[PDB]
This record gives structure tokens, C-alpha cells and sequence, in this order.
């Protein structure tokens, strides 16, 4: 419709564009990404691993990835700007495992070879955000051990590694799981915390799964043992709490089909959190948010980059 | 002249507009597009293929197309309602390939400054019936693999590729061949066939082009080499045989001057396909057609969208 | 089965319960119908024509009718809070004909006779939405004459009259026209329109059957003639089209087998009618049907009514 | 080409192409002249085409295709020549209209074959000329049209 | 922004915005990459900001303007490209302390654009980090504190 129309009638306000991050604001980028184009990304349900990808389908300055050789159902959305894909032979150059297309071993994969038996192109370089050519975050080494909430049990603080680093970010692995509670983030990030911060703190510190004597946990001998070293605290930064306030109004994937977008709200907050309400639906659809999502954008972000916008109903 | 007086004379019917699709029949629509108006579109010689297009001529509920940059000679005819069109900025925000005007560079060239430095109109998007706003055809996703009959060769029967998905339609590609020989349809096209439907039927498969061992071609192991899935059966639908009869008027484009429309009759049939006659004309003019080819209409079609039409000889 | 795994497993939605009319979500009401009792109601098929129906079974907030005297291949489903079915001896406080059953004369019938002799019990009153006790459409009175589309044949708009009235709603119908052809509808109904809306829009109007000078059908004349009024430009509303958009999930009651309800989709929309699409079943059963239509109902109600749901397939 | 008799009916027989569908197949019988014995190819010096995808053409040979597919030749002497036909040119009939077969038309013997006649429908372009076999049931003495019921298209 | 030259002084010239508080002039060269000659907006499609409570900010016309004013445009040819700098990211340097410019401290290049670089004090928070064009006379090589006698800060 218009947001200028339905900020009148609402007499209601749009969340300003300087309260989210660049990288959710930026709209004056081309999409060049291109259909049937090929590259490497993270699997989002293991994000520890890589495969390769096609694209399927461009909306904007979103694009649809296939998993080559797997099925259609587990194709999934990025934009344009998404840090967790890379250009074909970034996996090679930069010391990561590539998960090759259904049938293939890992080491009978060539790109070369591939790429002249589909006839495809792979996409460009210079498409990519991403690449491992920048100085990665200050302090953070693969290997190092730190203290991390488990996103999906949040009342959990555990023992955890970096286990990969690309560019400003890095993965963290809880010890002696699987990858599938893994997550990146950056130095900022309010979820992770230094050595020593749950007894400081006073929450007590989930220990590595099938650890001997769990409750008698001690770190400084854990990482002798280990070989490891604590990621030093001066590498922890500061993040402040967002800035967005309740009934502030913005642009949203939803999740539930997650090729759309639509209009939403700010129906409640925490200090990094943001609780997302579509505008016209029911309450029950209502979910938290990260506010440095990539799925969250100012109003005007579709129109300004060619993607559909959802209306309220 | 009229209609109504020539059946009487020539003692025949029309084709009734039942047996026509929707979009050969429609005559109500308006025909928004205006001289020197900027637009993308598909070269109908390279169908993969998107060009910057201009309007240079209407003619009721027609108008011809040409190509910024290059000679008048390419310029086309397309119906109003072409799928085969679409608004400034499409190319960017749905992921295809811009060939620029002559002179151009891929990336040198923005819509912004085109149309500053032209002083020109985009036609805008509300004209056009194909923007990509539609989810696709089941089943047919890019990448996909599929048999397809040359339609330049009828007597092959061929390995394909969907490589362009727009709304309802895409793109069959021959594999290791030129785009020369692709076109567009849609699921219930008549020349697409599954996987495995060559062996199951008895003729054989042309492999493509420069395949080593030829001969020696099998499916499952192309597909797994190329990180393709085949389009599932379960996607390509049953388009029932035609209905035209032998004798039944209507208009048709003249294909060595398509400016003009003329007084046809159906000379004869196949299942999917009508031979079209101009009355009055040889028999030697007569040409065969797909019976949901854009360029044949029910009678009156021209009198009801402004149109001359060609009476007979 | 169930609604939630099935629209996480499609990236689905459906229709929210805020898009239906109450009448088609309500599902905290009791049905209190109950095999055998006895009632009236209009014939479906001719909804001018009242006769004894019969409680055949109950399903949910739904039940058959049977249609007494008659073959059991007639009957038929409504749903609890139908207003089209009435209490023994409505007919006769409102001025509406019975056809009796099969057998009898409509002055030998008698309620309390026919109750003795079947042994039978009357459903009752409260049990009734209507019972034309609430306030009529303002503006349509029996006997006044309008301009209607013949909703067996869309094409057509044609001289009409209010031939019923009960409660919030009135009975249309075609002057000298089969009464099959016959329906009921409200103020705001998109198929009905002022006597002259022909004229003014330059639309052909049907004038009634077998009239004696079909050529110069004159409105004036006919309204003297007839000893009618027009119903007054200012009775006809505008109702504003539903909010349904394709793709969204439902169910819809199977108009093959009406014992039936589907998982169903919209697979088109239009202003006041939406495509219905049962999920797994060929295209060809797809259908029309107005929105307001009270046989389509959100998602849920099903199972919250207690009437079983047929999933996909 | 390779072929093999699928149907008997009477005095007739169908020949049917090895590897194909039956859409190129015909019926015949013994004088056809479109016919002869295995062997007659490499007999007269003429290329044999093998079946639509034998595995190694080249090579094909009929002594070894008839043990593989447990087959017999149709013997020699059961190949019965029909002698040429004596229709001559200009010599008029009345034939079918190939392109509208409810219509039969005045015709003349364009041209002639030994067992073909080429077709002339007075009075109209050379152009719908075509052959046809003589024994044809398509086409018929001057008169037949009279004499069955049918209609006859005059020249023009 | 609609500008004019209010001041020459040897090889630069000042550049006042027309009725803005002089608080917003700067000096500049001819190779600036702030400037642009009268039309530059209007040819890149960017909205040009008119002075301060023109009489009808509504239609700014500079063609009218110009003849109101008695005043030239800046010709095109009078402008010139400056090239982009060659600072890399992670470079060190020595650079004035804006809140303490008694100071000058240890540094680093942070971040770079085409005419800027994004300076860094090693030992500090990057919250005290700050953009500078290349060309500001408080940036200055390594060694230039010691060369000319002026205490260097070291990181912290």
C-alpha cells in the first residue's frame, strides 16, 4: 500500500533507520547474484558445515539457496549481504570442510571439474561480503575456550570452544555436543562471556557432556588438559541494548513462510531482544528476535530493493 | 468487411472463443503502452536471453518492440499481454542477466541514469502480466532435469534443463547446446516429458552434445554427476488434445508480415497443433501452429481491440 | 494428522479466523439437533419451495436432512445455525406454501396430525436462527422489481423481483423463470443492482421469459403494467470484497460427497468468491464459491465442532 | 529394411519394420512389389538397412538375426511379382482428393511407373499431383461415381 | 548544497554556504572532493539543498538565481579528480588527539574510504575513534614527533 498513509492513520512511528544495523538497513546494493549461479554456504541447521549451493530463486536483494544434489524441501533464504556464503574454492583457501553434492566423496570433488560438467557458473567473487580477506575479531582463536549461553535452553551457561573464524565472525561449539546448538557471532555479542564469569557471576556452569565428575568442574585444569587457552577478556565487548521501543513499526520475514515479508511492530522488548507482532494477525504469531537480525529491516526496505511487502490484514 | 456475412456466403463457422485460452481471446484489456516508453524483455531468437526494449509502434492490443542501441531490423511484435516482457529494474530484482545497449557494459549500466540521460518513460509495472510476483509451476525448479522434444528438430527427443523460471513458465534448456534451440512453456506443455520417459517408451535418448560415450548415456548417474535432481513425475500435467475442427474460422498473424492479421481457416489438425490457412491466399502459405500459439485469436478479436484486419483474397 | 505439522511441513498458512463471517467460525455453539426430530426448510435446489425434513444424522455442528415421503437420494446437509430451516409451524405464521410429503394435499396437512402419526417430536423453536422474528432488509419488500446477474449464467443480468422475505435476508427471483433459478441474498449482495443500472452501464438486460415483446422490454412500462414498484436505488449497499488471498489454508465442505469436509486452499481470488483447491486432489475438482458461502470455515473448526477432518490426498 | 509379417488376414499379410513402431508398416500381398526375400539386398548390390538400433549395424547379418529372434525367412518362391500396370499417360479415371477424401474428382495419368500412376485432378494446379499406387482402392473407372451413388467433382 | 567562493588566499579558496551561518565554510583546493560545479546535482539525481530562507525554497532555480545574484557559476574545467589516497587498514601513524591537541599519539588506520581514513589510538577504545581526510595537517608519518621534537604518546 503506502507506509506514509498507514503512519497516519495508526498515528504511529517507523522504527528509525539508525536503529538498526547497516547491514539490515543498506538498500542501495545490487543484487548480482544471478539463477543457477554456484557457491558455497553453511548449512543453517549445521552451521558448523559447509556445502555447495545454487541459486534458486532472487527476490530483491534476498536470494533462495538449493543444496546440489539433495532435495528441494531443504532450500532456504539469504540475503544478498549474508556473511555464511562464499565464493566457489573458499573452502580450500581458507582451511574448511566441504560437504561435496549428494553421491560425491569429499576429496572426489574438483570445482573445476564440476563446474564443466554442469556447464554452470560459479558466482563471481566480488559478489560476496564475505571472503576470509579481512583480519579477523580481536582475541578470538580457533580452539580457545569461553563461557556461552545455549540459545535453545537459555537458563544454560556452558562450557564452549571457538571452532571456527571468518572475517569479524566466529563459531561457537559447545564441548562434547553436537554442532547442531552451535551459532556465530561477534565479539560483542551479549550471549558469550569469559573464563571465570559464572562462578564471578554466581549461576553455576554446565560442563561438557559426558564429563567426568561433572560437578567437581574446574577450568583452569580443563584447559591443561586441553591443550587450550581462555579467550582473554579484554577481547569481550560491550554491546549496548538496542534502542527500539514498543509499537515502533518495521519490516519483517516471516517466519512461517519465510519467502514473504511483512509489516510488523515492536510489541514488546528486552535488551537484546525484540519481540516482532505482523501487523493484522493474530497475537499467537508474536516471536522474539535478536535486534542485529538479518531479518529485520526499516520500513521502506522492500520497496527500496525490489521485494515484495506484505500489506497488514 | 463483416464477419456475420462472410459465414453466411461461405456457409461456416467460427472457432468459438471457448476453445481458445484466456489470453488469445481477451479483448477488454486496454493497451496502456505508449510510444517511446523503456521496458525489459526476451529476444525471441535467444530466448535466455533480456534486452533493454522500446516501445516504437501500437497497434490495438499489439505493439512492436526494439532493441535500444541496435538496428531497426530486430525490432518485433508482441501482444500486450506477452509473459514475455517486463517493467524497468525486473532484471535486478529477480535474477537475470541484463544484456545492455549497444555500446554498454553489463555492470556500466543503471536504470537511473538511462533514463535521466533519455529523458524516457519506463512503462510502468501495472502494464505487465509477468513480474515475477506469482509463485512458480509445481515441481520445476531451476537445475531440474527433464526429456524435451526439439521443436526444430521433432523427430529428437533430448536431455534438457529448466535454467529460467518466470511465474507460471520456464525455460527448457538443451544440455551442452546453444540457447538457440530453448523455449519457454509451462507444466502442461506437450513436449516435456520425465525422466526415464524414453526408455519407457521405446525411442531413443539424444544425449548431449559432446558427451563422452554417447551410446552409453544413463540418467541416474548424469544426475548425480551434475548435482541435479529430475523433475518429478508428479509435475507434468495432462493438457487435453485441442479442439479445433477442419474448416473453423478465425485470425491469425502473417507470419511473413506480422504487422498484419488476416482472415484464417483451420486446414488441419494434430492433437496439440492446427494448420493455419489465409483465405483467399495459396495453399503454399500455410503454416502449422500450436493451437496456444500468442498469434492466433478468435474472430473479432481485431475489431474488438482496434486492429485492422486483412479480409480475404 | 494435524493442522500444525502440516502447515510447518508446507511453509503454509491459513486463513484467519478474522476473515470469515462469525456465522461460518462460531464453534462454541451446541448442537442440539437430534436424530428424527421434525422440522421445515427450503429445498436447496428450489429455495422458494418449503417442506418437512427430517434429522437423517448429525455430525459435528452439522446434519442431514431428509426430505419426508421422499427418496433418501435427496438429502441433504446444513449446518446448525442454517437460516434455512425453520420450526414446525413457521410456514403457516408467515405466509409460506408447504409442499406436504409425498402423498399428501397441502391443506391435509397438519402438524399436530402428522406428529401423531409419526409419533414423532418437533425440533425445537430455540434451537432456530430464524424464525422471522428480526428486522428485514431495509428496503426490499415483496413484490418490488430489480435488476439481478443469473448466477447460472454470469453472463446475464436480468429483470428480477423480491418474491420472499425472511428475517435479515429476501429471495430473488426471475420473472416467469424456472424458481431453480432462484436465490437469497441481502442489501449488500454484489449480484443484484437498481432497476436502469443496465442502461447506465450499457450492459444487454434479460428481460423475463416468454415476454410478449422481448424486443421493446421497456422498465416503466413493465413496473405499470405489473402494478410494481422498483426497490429504491438507496436499499443496495456496498459490500467490500473479502480479504482471502491464494494460498491460504482452510476447510471446505466436499461438494461431491457433502458428508465431507476437506483440508482445503485458495487457489485464485476474485472480489466476493474465492477458488477452492483440496490439498492432493487433482485441480479439475477445483471450484468457485462465494466467501460468504456457509460451507467453508477456518482451519480448527473441524476438530473443535467434532465433525472429522479428511487431510490431503 | 529388416521387416517381419505381424498380421495375417486373408489373402493379405502386414510388413512391419524390425525396431519400429507400427506407424511406417503397410498391409500387402504376394505380388506386392515393395517386397522380397531375405537376401534379395545383398543378391542385387544394395544396401540392407538393419533394425532401428541392432547393436553393431555394420556388421548385420540375416543368417544370424533369424537364429537370435528364432525366426524363418518367408521362402523364395512365395514372392509372386505382379506384372506392371498398362495405364497411360493421359488416360482419364476418377480418383479420391487426398487432401479432402469425401470428395472424388475427373483425373488424369499425369505420369506412370511400373506399378505407379502420378495423379491429375483437371483443371487444378500441378502442385496437388501426386503418385499412387495402381492398385489403390482410391482410385476408379470413369463412370464409377454414376454407377455407385457418389458424387463427382467436374474439373475446375 | 548551493555554495559560493567568499575568499581566495593563495592556492585555496573558501567555500560559504549562501546564508548559512559561517560556521559551515571550509577551505578548499580545486581537486576537492566536496565540490561539484552548478548542475552537478540535477545530472546525478540528487536533491540540492537551496540557502537558508530563500524566498521560495519550493522551485530553487539556479539559472535565476545566478541573474538575482549578478553572479558565474564556477566553470566545469576549474575542477578537477583528486585521486584516492593509498592508506591501507592495520597502517600505523602518528596523530593529533582532538580532545587533547596538545597531544599526539600513537595510531592506527582503522577503516579507509576514497579521501578519508578512520584513525584508531592504539591502547584506547575504538569509541574514540574518529574519520579524518587524508589530506588534515594533524595526521603525520611515524617518526615525525621525534624528528621535530614534539613527545609522542605511547598506546594505552
Amino acid at each position: 500500500w503506502s507506509w506514509e498513509s498507514y503512519l497516519e492513520e495508526q498515528k504511529a512511528i517507523t522504527a528509525p533507520v539508525s536503529l538498526f544495523q547497516d547491514s539490515q538497513a543498506v538498500t542501495h546494493n545490487k543484487n548480482g547474484f544471478k539463477l543457477g549461479m554456484k557457491l558455497e554456504g553453511i548449512d543453517p541447521q549445521h552451521p558448523s558445515m559447509y556445502f555447495i549451493l545454487t541459486v534458486a530463486e532472487v527476490c530483491g536483494y534476498r536470494l533462495r539457496l538449493h543444496f546440489d544434489g539433495y532435495s528441494e524441501c531443504h532450500d532456504f533464504w539469504v540475503n544478498a549481504n549474508s556473511p555464511d556464503i562464499h565464493p566457489a574454492g573458499w573452502f580450500e583457501k581458507t582451511g574448511h570442510k566441504l560437504q561435496p553434492p549428494k553421491g560425491y566423496k569429499e576429496e572426489e570433488f574438483s570445482w573445476s571439474q564440476y563446474l564443466r560438467s554442469t556447464r554452470a557458473q560459479a558466482a563471481p567473487k566480488h559478489l560476496f561480503v564475505s571472503q576470509s580477506h579481512s583480519p579477523p575479531p580481536l582475541g578470538f582463536q580457533v580452539g580457545m575456550k569461553l563461557e556461552a549461553v545455549d540459545r535453545m535452553n537459555p537458563s544454560l551457561v556452558c562450557v564452549a570452544s571457538v571452532t571456527d573464524v571468518v572475517d569479524s565472525r566466529f563459531l561457537v561449539h559447545f564441548d562434547n555436543w553436537d554442532d547442531t546448538y552451535d551459532y556465530w557471532c561477534d565479539p560483542s555479542s551479549p550471549y558469550i562471556h569469559p573464563v571465570g564469569w559464572c562462578q564471578k557471576q554466581g549461576k553455576p556452569l554446565t560442563p561438557p557432556q559426558d564429563y567426568p565428575d561433572p560437578d567437581n568442574f574446574c577450568w583452569e585444569k580443563y584447559l591443561e588438559e586441553t591443550g587450550a587457552s581462555a579467550v582473554p577478556t579484554w577481547a569481550f565487548k560491550v554491546r549496548p541494548p538496542h534502542s527500539f521501543l514498543v509499537n515502533m513499526k518495521l519490516e519483517a520475514v516471516d517466519r512461517r513462510n519465510p519467502a514473504l515479508i511483512r509489516v510488523a511492530s515492536v510489541e514488546d522488548v528486552e535488551d537484546h531482544r525484540i519481540k516482532i507482532h505482523f501487523d493484522g494477525w493474530s497475537h499467537g504469531y508474536d516471536f522474539w528476535i535478536d535486534a542485529d537480525h538479518p531479518d529485520i529491516h526499516p520500513a521502506g526496505w522492500c520497496s527500496k530493493t525490489g521485494h515484495p511487502l506484505q500489506p497488514p490484514l
